[PDB]
């Protein structure tokens, strides 16, 4: 909402920088696994600088400043930067307690920051705005976005909800809340064409996407949200004697992709990343084929409703 001129960006990097200072303290004993906030933030500044030089060398600092996605973006960075600053300040020594709510928030902000990097890289590839040129991966999902939002690259949660409701009935405010949590990756109360793309790749097919999303991310014991490759394997160890035990996760380095971990007949733990097939189909097929039987070790897979 505040123009994105250099004056306004640097106030944003100061705060970002501030977050790096707080986080680079080795006392934190930050676990070395993605998302690596200390890599993400600088990487984020590097891309913001790359952008500025594209619109300086082209003398279009004007447009950039008045681009709505970009204005929202850097305002978001400020918001989250200030939020983490506040987290260390109010959190005090909780920030050195791994199993602390405040440290969970830190992990959540790091996730958010990582998503914002993937998003900005996607709509400003090589430093140039391509938001209006972002081709969505799933055809039926692409049809929806362009029909209701044309070439817009970002749109408020309120309107994304109202428009989605026209094609996919959103039963109540509570379901909306939950759906927002899933799709609003960057946690800025807007839905970007990138976020939509990720969401629709994950919960395809479009035609029953809320049903799919409910089955997969709301009611499914197997759904681990974001976890590392190692956390999935470690969490499955205890079911080694139970072939067909499985969980699935999102990857923060490969947004829009799923990873399934399961226990083989000979007690081994493998991982698989679906490429051609959508997760929803992969799970159902695999349950019938005898590989995906016990989600997070539970006795039965969930019903489809
Ligand atoms: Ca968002
Ligand atoms: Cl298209
Ligand atoms: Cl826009
Ligand atoms: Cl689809």
């Amino acid at each position: 909402q505040a123009a994105a001129d250099r004056r306004t960006v640097e106030k944003t990097w100061k705060l970002m920088d501030k977050v790096v200072r707080l986080c680079q303290n080795p006392k934190l004993q930050l676990k070395n696994s993605p998302p690596y906030i200390l890599d993400i933030l600088p990487d984020t500044y590097q891309h913001l600088r790359l952008i500025l030089s594209k619109y300086d060398d082209n003398q279009k600092l004007a447009q950039l400043s008045e681009n709505e996605y970009f204005k929202i973006y850097i305002d978001s960075l400020m918001k989250k930067s200030k939020r983490a600053i506040r987290l260390f300040k109010e959190g005090k020594e909780r920030m050195y307690e791994e199993q602390s709510q405040d440290r969970r928030n830190l992990t959540k902000l790091s996730l958010i920051f990582s998503h914002m990097l993937a998003e900005i890289k996607a709509i400003f590839p090589n430093g140039q705005f391509q938001g209006d040129n972002f081709r969505i991966t799933k055809a039926d999902a692409a049809e929806f976005w362009r029909k209701f939002f044309g070439d817009k690259t970002i749109v408020p949660w309120k309107v994304f909800r109202q428009c989605l409701h026209e094609v996919h009935q959103i039963s109540s405010g509570l379901e909306a809340m939950a759906l927002k949590s899933t799709i609003d990756l960057t946690c800025n109360d807007y839905i970007s064409v990138f976020e939509f793309d990720i969401f629709t790749r994950l919960f395809q097919p479009w035609g029953s996407i809320l049903r799919n999303w409910n089955f997969l991310a709301v009611t499914h014991p197997g759904y681990m949200a974001f976890l590392t490759y190692d956390e999935v394997k470690a969490r499955l160890q205890k079911y080694s004697t139970k072939p067909g035990s499985y969980i699935f996760r999102l990857s923060c380095t490969r947004l829009g992709q799923w990873a399934i971990g399961y226990v083989t007949g000979d007690g081994n733990i493998l991982q698989t990343i679906p490429h051609n097939k959508p997760l929803f189909q992969a799970l159902i097929d695999g349950s019938r084929e005898g590989f995906y039987l016990y989600p997070d070790g539970r006795s039965y897979n969930p019903d489809l409703t």
